[PDB]
Protein backbone atom coordinates (compact mmCIF):
# COMPACT_ATOMS: atom_id res chain seq x y z
CA UNK A 1 1.72 -3.26 -0.69
CA UNK A 2 0.00 0.00 0.00
CA UNK A 3 1.52 3.42 -0.18
CA UNK A 4 1.08 6.11 2.74
CA UNK A 5 0.15 9.80 2.26
CA UNK A 6 0.46 12.92 5.00
CA UNK A 7 -2.96 11.45 6.56
CA UNK A 8 -1.06 8.37 7.99
CA UNK A 9 1.04 8.74 11.20
CA UNK A 10 4.06 6.99 9.60
CA UNK A 11 4.36 9.37 6.70
CA UNK A 12 6.98 11.60 8.14
CA UNK A 13 9.57 8.75 9.92
CA UNK A 14 8.86 7.14 6.76
CA UNK A 15 9.86 9.34 4.36
CA UNK A 16 13.26 10.87 6.08
CA UNK A 17 14.09 6.64 6.78
CA UNK A 18 13.35 5.12 3.16
CA UNK A 19 12.77 8.70 1.23
CA UNK A 20 15.20 11.18 2.45
CA UNK A 21 16.89 12.79 -0.46
CA UNK A 22 13.50 13.40 -1.80
CA UNK A 23 12.82 17.30 -0.82
CA UNK A 24 9.39 18.89 -1.10
CA UNK A 25 9.07 22.62 -1.14
CA UNK A 26 5.63 23.91 -0.92
CA UNK A 27 4.25 27.00 -2.77
CA UNK A 28 5.63 28.79 0.43
CA UNK A 29 8.75 29.21 -0.60
CA UNK A 30 8.09 30.87 -4.14
CA UNK A 31 7.47 34.65 -4.89
CA UNK A 32 3.54 34.99 -5.89
CA UNK A 33 4.89 37.37 -8.86
CA UNK A 34 7.47 34.42 -9.47
CA UNK A 35 4.10 31.82 -9.42
CA UNK A 36 1.97 34.20 -11.45
CA UNK A 37 4.54 34.76 -13.95
CA UNK A 38 5.26 31.25 -14.35
CA UNK A 39 1.84 30.05 -14.84
CA UNK A 40 1.24 33.11 -16.93
CA UNK A 41 4.07 31.76 -19.30
CA UNK A 42 2.73 28.54 -18.71
CA UNK A 43 -0.95 29.17 -19.87
CA UNK A 44 0.86 31.61 -22.78
CA UNK A 45 2.34 28.06 -24.47
CA UNK A 46 -1.19 26.62 -23.86
CA UNK A 47 -2.69 29.12 -26.14
CA UNK A 48 -0.27 28.99 -28.61
CA UNK A 49 -0.21 25.20 -28.85
CA UNK A 50 3.57 24.51 -28.18
CA UNK A 51 3.11 21.63 -26.18
CA UNK A 52 3.15 18.30 -28.63
CA UNK A 53 2.57 14.73 -27.73
CA UNK A 54 5.83 13.00 -28.60
CA UNK A 55 5.85 9.86 -30.81
CA UNK A 56 7.95 7.84 -28.63
CA UNK A 57 8.83 3.53 -28.62
CA UNK A 58 9.12 1.57 -25.97
CA UNK A 59 9.95 -2.29 -26.05
CA UNK A 60 9.59 -2.01 -30.27
CA UNK A 61 5.54 -0.21 -30.01
CA UNK A 62 5.33 3.08 -31.03
CA UNK A 63 3.26 5.07 -28.89
CA UNK A 64 1.57 8.55 -28.39
CA UNK A 65 2.54 9.94 -24.75
CA UNK A 66 -0.29 11.26 -23.37
CA UNK A 67 1.45 14.07 -21.96
CA UNK A 68 1.97 16.87 -23.97
CA UNK A 69 5.54 18.11 -23.93
CA UNK A 70 8.15 20.79 -25.30
CA UNK A 71 12.15 20.78 -24.64
CA UNK A 72 13.10 24.37 -23.66
CA UNK A 73 16.90 24.55 -22.79
CA UNK A 74 20.28 25.95 -23.64
CA UNK A 75 21.03 26.46 -27.44
CA UNK A 76 21.89 23.52 -29.53
CA UNK A 77 21.36 20.76 -26.73
CA UNK A 78 19.10 18.08 -26.52
CA UNK A 79 17.48 15.65 -23.87
CA UNK A 80 16.52 12.09 -25.43
CA UNK A 81 13.72 10.12 -24.20
CA UNK A 82 12.66 6.68 -24.86
CA UNK A 83 14.21 6.69 -28.37
CA UNK A 84 12.94 10.26 -29.24
CA UNK A 85 15.93 13.17 -28.74
CA UNK A 86 13.57 16.43 -28.27
CA UNK A 87 15.69 19.61 -29.29
CA UNK A 88 15.94 22.59 -27.14
CA UNK A 89 13.33 25.38 -27.62
CA UNK A 90 16.23 28.00 -27.11
CA UNK A 91 16.28 30.58 -23.79
CA UNK A 92 18.12 33.86 -23.34
CA UNK A 93 6.33 35.32 -31.11
CA UNK A 94 7.53 37.48 -28.60
CA UNK A 95 5.18 36.03 -26.17
CA UNK A 96 7.21 32.37 -26.61
CA UNK A 97 10.84 34.31 -25.91
CA UNK A 98 9.18 35.72 -23.12
CA UNK A 99 8.21 32.58 -21.57
CA UNK A 100 11.50 30.83 -22.42
CA UNK A 101 13.11 34.30 -20.44
CA UNK A 102 10.76 32.96 -17.55
CA UNK A 103 11.64 29.50 -17.30
CA UNK A 104 15.63 30.47 -17.74
CA UNK A 105 14.86 32.92 -14.50
CA UNK A 106 12.55 29.65 -12.80
CA UNK A 107 15.48 27.83 -13.57
CA UNK A 108 18.08 30.19 -11.81
CA UNK A 109 16.15 29.97 -8.94
CA UNK A 110 15.83 25.78 -8.61
CA UNK A 111 19.29 25.64 -9.31
CA UNK A 112 19.85 28.25 -5.81
CA UNK A 113 17.40 26.16 -4.07
CA UNK A 114 19.24 22.92 -4.96
CA UNK A 115 22.33 23.95 -4.30
CA UNK A 116 20.95 24.96 -1.30
CA UNK A 117 19.68 21.38 -0.47
CA UNK A 118 22.17 19.46 -1.64
CA UNK A 119 24.62 21.49 0.87
CA UNK A 120 22.23 20.96 3.74
CA UNK A 121 22.71 17.34 2.90
CA UNK A 122 26.00 17.05 3.30
CA UNK A 123 26.17 18.76 6.68
CA UNK A 124 23.60 15.97 7.87
CA UNK A 125 25.62 13.30 6.03
CA UNK A 126 28.82 14.75 8.21
CA UNK A 127 27.79 14.09 10.94
CA UNK A 128 36.54 19.40 -3.24
CA UNK A 129 33.19 18.12 -3.33
CA UNK A 130 32.00 21.30 -3.78
CA UNK A 131 32.73 21.30 -7.65
CA UNK A 132 30.36 18.46 -7.71
CA UNK A 133 27.75 20.12 -6.20
CA UNK A 134 27.35 22.80 -8.34
CA UNK A 135 27.72 20.46 -11.45
CA UNK A 136 25.26 18.58 -10.36
CA UNK A 137 22.83 21.05 -10.19
CA UNK A 138 23.66 22.90 -13.23
CA UNK A 139 20.47 22.33 -15.03
CA UNK A 140 20.65 22.91 -18.59
CA UNK A 141 17.10 21.92 -19.97
CA UNK A 142 13.36 21.84 -18.73
CA UNK A 143 10.73 19.65 -19.93
CA UNK A 144 7.34 20.61 -19.40
CA UNK A 145 3.91 18.80 -19.54
CA UNK A 146 0.91 19.09 -19.72
CA UNK A 147 -2.33 16.26 -19.20
CA UNK A 148 -5.58 17.44 -18.64
CA UNK A 149 -7.84 14.67 -17.91
CA UNK A 150 -10.80 15.38 -19.86
CA UNK A 151 -6.48 5.26 -17.61
CA UNK A 152 -4.30 2.66 -15.91
CA UNK A 153 -4.66 2.49 -12.21
CA UNK A 154 -0.98 1.72 -9.96
CA UNK A 155 -0.45 -1.30 -9.90
CA UNK A 156 1.09 -2.03 -6.63
CA UNK A 157 0.10 0.19 -4.02
CA UNK A 158 -2.87 1.21 -4.77
CA UNK A 159 -2.49 4.90 -5.31
CA UNK A 160 -4.93 4.89 -8.47
CA UNK A 161 -5.27 6.88 -11.28
CA UNK A 162 -2.18 7.17 -13.14
CA UNK A 163 -0.80 10.01 -15.43
CA UNK A 164 3.28 8.52 -16.12
CA UNK A 165 3.42 5.23 -15.16
CA UNK A 166 6.54 4.23 -12.65
CA UNK A 167 9.84 5.00 -14.58
CA UNK A 168 13.60 6.91 -14.01
CA UNK A 169 14.36 10.12 -15.35
CA UNK A 170 16.59 9.03 -18.65
CA UNK A 171 19.31 10.67 -19.94
CA UNK A 172 21.00 12.40 -16.83
CA UNK A 173 24.25 12.87 -15.17
CA UNK A 174 25.30 10.84 -12.61
CA UNK A 175 23.47 11.42 -9.19
CA UNK A 176 22.23 15.02 -10.74
CA UNK A 177 19.80 16.68 -9.20
CA UNK A 178 16.17 17.33 -10.75
CA UNK A 179 13.86 20.22 -9.72
CA UNK A 180 10.05 20.26 -10.57
CA UNK A 181 7.45 23.07 -10.43
CA UNK A 182 3.96 21.98 -9.65
CA UNK A 183 0.95 23.55 -11.15
CA UNK A 184 -3.09 22.52 -10.90
CA UNK A 185 -6.01 24.39 -11.55
CA UNK A 186 -10.30 9.30 3.56
CA UNK A 187 -9.29 6.02 3.22
CA UNK A 188 -6.69 6.23 1.04
CA UNK A 189 -5.16 9.56 -1.44
CA UNK A 190 -7.36 12.20 -2.91
CA UNK A 191 -7.95 11.19 -6.81
CA UNK A 192 -8.90 15.04 -7.15
CA UNK A 193 -5.67 16.59 -5.83
CA UNK A 194 -2.37 15.56 -7.93
CA UNK A 195 0.19 13.72 -6.46
CA UNK A 196 3.80 12.42 -7.37
CA UNK A 197 4.30 8.64 -6.04
CA UNK A 198 7.86 7.20 -5.22
CA UNK A 199 8.86 3.81 -4.37
CA UNK A 200 12.53 1.83 -4.28
CA UNK A 201 13.54 -0.17 -7.19
CA UNK A 202 12.87 -3.76 -7.63
CA UNK A 203 10.61 -3.30 -4.38
CA UNK A 204 7.21 -3.38 -3.79
CA UNK A 205 7.34 -4.12 0.06
CA UNK A 206 8.00 -1.30 1.09
CA UNK A 207 5.15 0.77 1.17
CA UNK A 208 5.59 3.66 -1.27
CA UNK A 209 4.99 7.46 -1.18
CA UNK A 210 2.03 9.95 -2.30
CA UNK A 211 3.44 13.18 -2.43
CA UNK A 212 0.38 15.82 -2.51
CA UNK A 213 0.55 18.70 -5.03
CA UNK A 214 -0.82 21.81 -5.38
CA UNK A 215 -0.43 25.21 -7.48
CA UNK A 216 3.23 26.36 -7.41
CA UNK A 217 4.77 22.94 -5.19
CA UNK A 218 7.87 21.89 -5.73
CA UNK A 219 9.78 18.85 -5.42
CA UNK A 220 12.99 18.06 -5.53
CA UNK A 221 15.08 14.52 -6.10
CA UNK A 222 18.35 14.84 -5.20
CA UNK A 223 21.59 12.78 -5.28
CA UNK A 224 21.27 9.01 -6.61
CA UNK A 225 17.44 9.19 -5.49
CA UNK A 226 16.93 9.02 -9.34
CA UNK A 227 18.70 5.78 -9.81
CA UNK A 228 17.46 4.20 -6.42
CA UNK A 229 14.04 5.18 -6.76
CA UNK A 230 11.28 5.29 -9.36
CA UNK A 231 8.37 7.68 -9.72
CA UNK A 232 5.52 8.04 -10.89
CA UNK A 233 2.63 11.06 -11.56
CA UNK A 234 -0.74 10.31 -9.57
CA UNK A 235 -3.50 11.87 -11.50
CA UNK A 236 -5.94 14.28 -10.00
CA UNK A 237 -9.19 16.21 -11.66
CA UNK A 238 -8.25 19.68 -13.07
CA UNK A 239 -5.58 19.81 -15.88
CA UNK A 240 -1.66 20.34 -14.37
CA UNK A 241 1.12 21.72 -15.90
CA UNK A 242 4.70 20.94 -14.39
CA UNK A 243 8.02 22.18 -15.16
CA UNK A 244 10.68 19.26 -14.35
CA UNK A 245 14.39 20.78 -15.12
CA UNK A 246 17.20 18.39 -15.48
CA UNK A 247 21.04 18.60 -15.93
CA UNK A 248 20.73 16.58 -19.22
CA UNK A 249 23.76 14.59 -20.02
CA UNK A 250 24.30 15.57 -23.50
CA UNK A 251 28.49 14.72 -23.70
CA UNK A 252 27.28 13.39 -27.48
CA UNK A 253 24.06 15.45 -27.43
CA UNK A 254 24.84 18.94 -28.48
CA UNK A 255 24.92 20.72 -31.85
CA UNK A 256 28.47 21.80 -31.53
CA UNK A 257 29.58 17.76 -30.35
CA UNK A 258 27.72 16.91 -33.81
CA UNK A 259 29.22 19.60 -35.54
CA UNK A 260 33.14 18.79 -34.49
CA UNK A 261 31.92 14.57 -35.24
CA UNK A 262 30.87 15.64 -39.08
CA UNK A 263 34.30 17.61 -39.03
CA UNK A 264 36.37 14.38 -37.97
CA UNK A 265 34.96 12.11 -40.33
CA UNK A 266 35.26 15.12 -43.16
CA UNK A 267 39.59 15.52 -42.63
CA UNK A 268 39.10 12.07 -44.87
CA UNK A 269 38.10 14.45 -47.83
CA UNK A 270 39.90 17.06 -49.57
CA UNK A 271 38.05 19.95 -48.78
CA UNK A 272 39.08 21.95 -51.58
CA UNK A 273 35.53 22.53 -53.37
CA UNK A 274 32.39 21.41 -52.64
CA UNK A 275 31.21 18.54 -55.64
CA UNK A 276 29.87 15.04 -56.21
CA UNK A 277 33.71 14.67 -56.76
CA UNK A 278 34.67 12.82 -53.27
CA UNK A 279 38.40 12.04 -53.10
CA UNK A 280 39.25 9.94 -49.59
CA UNK A 281 42.66 10.99 -48.35
CA UNK A 282 43.26 8.16 -46.41
CA UNK A 283 41.47 4.42 -47.18
CA UNK A 284 42.81 3.09 -43.78
CA UNK A 285 40.35 0.61 -42.10
CA UNK A 286 40.06 3.07 -38.71
CA UNK A 287 39.26 6.37 -40.62
CA UNK A 288 37.08 4.56 -42.90
CA UNK A 289 35.08 2.67 -39.63
CA UNK A 290 35.01 6.24 -37.93
CA UNK A 291 33.83 8.18 -40.95
CA UNK A 292 31.00 5.63 -42.02
CA UNK A 293 29.69 5.20 -38.21
CA UNK A 294 29.74 9.28 -37.66
CA UNK A 295 27.49 8.79 -40.94
CA UNK A 296 24.80 6.64 -38.84
CA UNK A 297 25.63 9.27 -36.08
CA UNK A 298 24.98 12.15 -37.86
CA UNK A 299 21.69 10.63 -39.49
CA UNK A 300 19.92 8.92 -37.56
CA UNK A 301 20.36 10.32 -34.02
CA UNK A 302 19.71 13.94 -35.30
CA UNK A 303 18.27 13.95 -39.39
CA UNK A 304 16.18 11.41 -38.85
CA UNK A 305 15.42 12.62 -35.42
CA UNK A 306 14.61 15.91 -35.91
CA UNK A 307 12.49 15.45 -38.95
CA UNK A 308 10.72 12.53 -37.61
CA UNK A 309 9.18 15.42 -35.23
CA UNK A 310 8.10 16.99 -38.00
CA UNK A 311 9.66 20.26 -36.75
CA UNK A 312 6.81 20.98 -34.35
CA UNK A 313 9.31 23.15 -32.58
CA UNK A 314 8.82 25.25 -35.71
CA UNK A 315 5.91 26.40 -33.88
CA UNK A 316 7.99 28.02 -31.73
CA UNK A 317 11.34 28.67 -32.82
CA UNK A 318 13.50 28.58 -36.13
CA UNK A 319 16.96 28.19 -34.41
CA UNK A 320 17.32 24.91 -35.61
CA UNK A 321 16.23 25.08 -39.14
CA UNK A 322 20.29 26.51 -40.58
CA UNK A 323 21.92 23.52 -38.46
CA UNK A 324 19.80 20.74 -39.70
CA UNK A 325 20.04 22.44 -43.62
CA UNK A 326 24.00 22.67 -42.46
CA UNK A 327 24.09 18.71 -40.28
CA UNK A 328 21.60 17.62 -43.95
CA UNK A 329 24.76 19.51 -46.07
CA UNK A 330 27.18 17.41 -44.38
CA UNK A 331 25.64 14.21 -44.10
CA UNK A 332 25.37 14.62 -48.08
CA UNK A 333 28.67 14.83 -48.30
CA UNK A 334 28.85 11.53 -46.32
CA UNK A 335 27.02 9.72 -49.03
CA UNK A 336 29.90 10.56 -51.44
CA UNK A 337 32.31 9.35 -49.43
CA UNK A 338 30.36 6.21 -48.47
CA UNK A 339 30.30 6.06 -52.65
CA UNK A 340 34.38 6.52 -52.68
CA UNK A 341 34.91 3.47 -50.50
CA UNK A 342 32.40 1.77 -52.42
CA UNK A 343 33.88 2.83 -55.44
CA UNK A 344 37.80 1.56 -54.36
CA UNK A 345 36.42 -1.36 -53.13
CA UNK A 346 35.54 -2.51 -56.85
CA UNK A 347 38.80 -1.12 -58.36
CA UNK A 348 41.48 -3.64 -60.41
CA UNK A 349 43.41 -2.98 -55.29
CA UNK A 350 44.06 -6.70 -53.92
CA UNK A 351 42.23 -8.86 -52.15
CA UNK A 352 44.13 -8.50 -48.91
CA UNK A 353 43.44 -4.40 -48.61
CA UNK A 354 40.21 -5.27 -50.11
CA UNK A 355 39.48 -7.49 -47.45
CA UNK A 356 40.58 -4.99 -44.87
CA UNK A 357 38.44 -2.71 -45.84
CA UNK A 358 35.20 -4.58 -46.15
CA UNK A 359 35.63 -5.60 -42.31
CA UNK A 360 35.69 -1.96 -41.66
CA UNK A 361 32.64 -0.61 -42.98
CA UNK A 362 30.15 -4.05 -42.99
CA UNK A 363 28.92 -3.64 -39.60
CA UNK A 364 28.34 -0.14 -40.09
CA UNK A 365 26.61 -0.21 -43.38
CA UNK A 366 24.32 -2.87 -42.13
CA UNK A 367 23.62 -0.54 -39.38
CA UNK A 368 22.85 2.10 -41.61
CA UNK A 369 20.40 -0.60 -43.51
CA UNK A 370 18.44 -1.56 -40.67
CA UNK A 371 18.01 1.57 -39.13
CA UNK A 372 16.45 3.23 -42.01
CA UNK A 373 14.03 0.21 -42.54
CA UNK A 374 12.99 1.13 -38.62
CA UNK A 375 12.86 5.09 -39.22
CA UNK A 376 11.06 3.89 -42.64
CA UNK A 377 8.03 2.68 -40.06
CA UNK A 378 8.60 4.77 -37.85
CA UNK A 379 6.95 7.74 -39.91
CA UNK A 380 4.59 5.32 -41.45
CA UNK A 381 2.50 3.62 -38.61
CA UNK A 382 -1.46 3.71 -38.10
CA UNK A 383 -0.95 6.05 -35.13
CA UNK A 384 1.55 8.13 -36.83
CA UNK A 385 -1.11 9.26 -39.62
CA UNK A 386 -3.43 10.81 -36.97
CA UNK A 387 -1.28 13.40 -36.00
CA UNK A 388 -2.01 17.34 -37.01
CA UNK A 389 -0.46 17.94 -40.50
CA UNK A 390 1.92 20.72 -39.05
CA UNK A 391 3.22 17.93 -36.76
CA UNK A 392 3.22 14.54 -38.86
CA UNK A 393 6.50 12.79 -39.07
CA UNK A 394 8.68 13.16 -42.26
CA UNK A 395 10.72 10.53 -43.32
CA UNK A 396 13.67 13.47 -44.47
CA UNK A 397 16.12 12.31 -45.75
CA UNK A 398 14.60 10.53 -48.37
CA UNK A 399 15.17 9.95 -52.52
CA UNK A 400 13.97 7.17 -54.61
CA UNK A 401 16.44 4.89 -57.39
CA UNK A 402 15.13 8.03 -60.05
CA UNK A 403 16.67 10.43 -57.95
CA UNK A 404 20.15 11.14 -59.51
CA UNK A 405 20.88 13.90 -56.76
CA UNK A 406 22.19 11.28 -54.87
CA UNK A 407 24.99 9.23 -55.38
CA UNK A 408 23.97 5.95 -53.15
CA UNK A 409 20.39 4.60 -53.53
CA UNK A 410 18.29 4.21 -50.27
CA UNK A 411 17.88 0.48 -49.94
CA UNK A 412 21.29 -0.94 -49.64
CA UNK A 413 20.23 -4.55 -49.74
CA UNK A 414 21.52 -4.85 -53.18
CA UNK A 415 25.22 -3.19 -51.61
CA UNK A 416 25.42 -4.78 -48.41
CA UNK A 417 24.71 -8.55 -49.35
CA UNK A 418 27.10 -7.67 -52.33
CA UNK A 419 29.68 -6.26 -49.90
CA UNK A 420 28.58 -9.81 -47.77
CA UNK A 421 29.22 -11.88 -50.75
CA UNK A 422 32.61 -10.24 -51.81
CA UNK A 423 34.08 -11.50 -47.87
CA UNK A 424 33.07 -14.88 -48.41
CA UNK A 425 34.03 -15.25 -51.90
C1 LIG B 1 0.86 5.25 -23.92
O1 LIG B 1 2.22 5.63 -24.14
C2 LIG B 1 2.92 6.12 -23.07
C3 LIG B 1 4.08 6.86 -23.29
C4 LIG B 1 4.77 7.39 -22.21
C5 LIG B 1 4.31 7.19 -20.91
N1 LIG B 1 4.96 7.80 -19.82
C6 LIG B 1 6.32 8.12 -19.77
C7 LIG B 1 6.85 9.21 -20.45
F1 LIG B 1 6.01 9.90 -21.26
C8 LIG B 1 8.15 9.63 -20.33
C9 LIG B 1 9.00 8.94 -19.48
C10 LIG B 1 10.39 9.42 -19.26
C11 LIG B 1 11.60 8.67 -19.26
C12 LIG B 1 11.81 7.21 -19.50
N2 LIG B 1 12.62 9.44 -19.01
O2 LIG B 1 12.10 10.75 -18.83
C13 LIG B 1 10.77 10.70 -18.99
C14 LIG B 1 10.05 11.98 -18.84
C15 LIG B 1 8.53 7.83 -18.79
C16 LIG B 1 7.21 7.43 -18.95
CL1 LIG B 1 6.67 6.02 -18.09
C17 LIG B 1 3.15 6.43 -20.69
C18 LIG B 1 2.63 6.16 -19.32
O3 LIG B 1 3.32 6.71 -18.36
O4 LIG B 1 1.63 5.48 -19.12
C19 LIG B 1 2.46 5.90 -21.78
O1 LIG C 1 5.89 16.16 -13.43
C1 LIG C 1 6.47 15.39 -12.63
O2 LIG C 1 6.30 15.38 -11.39
C2 LIG C 1 7.47 14.40 -13.21
N1 LIG C 1 6.89 13.57 -14.24
C3 LIG C 1 7.29 13.51 -15.51
O3 LIG C 1 6.58 12.94 -16.33
C4 LIG C 1 8.52 14.20 -16.05
O4 LIG C 1 9.35 14.63 -15.24
O5 LIG C 1 8.58 14.29 -17.27
FE1 LIG D 1 9.77 12.27 -14.42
Amino acid sequence: GSHMTPKDDEFYQQWQLKYPKLILREASSVSEELHKEVQEAFLTLHKHGCLFRDLVRIQGKDLLTPVSRILIGNPGCTYKYLNTRLFTVPWPEAEIAAACETFLKLNDYLQIETIQALEELAAKEKAQDEVDIKSRAAYNVTLLNFMDPQLKEEPYFGMGKMAVSWHHDENLVDRSAVAVYSYSCLEGRDPDIWHVGFKISWDIETPGLAIPLHQGDCYFMLDDLNATHQHCVLAGSQPRFSSTHRVAECSTGTLDYILQRCQLALQNVCDDVDNDDVSLKSFEPAVLKQGEEIHNEVEFEWLRQFWFQGNRYRKCTDWWCQPMAQLEALWKKMEGVTNAVLHEVKRELPVEQRNEILTAILASLTARQNLRREWHARCQSRIARTLPADQKPECRPYWEKDDASMPLPFDLTDIVSELRGQLLE
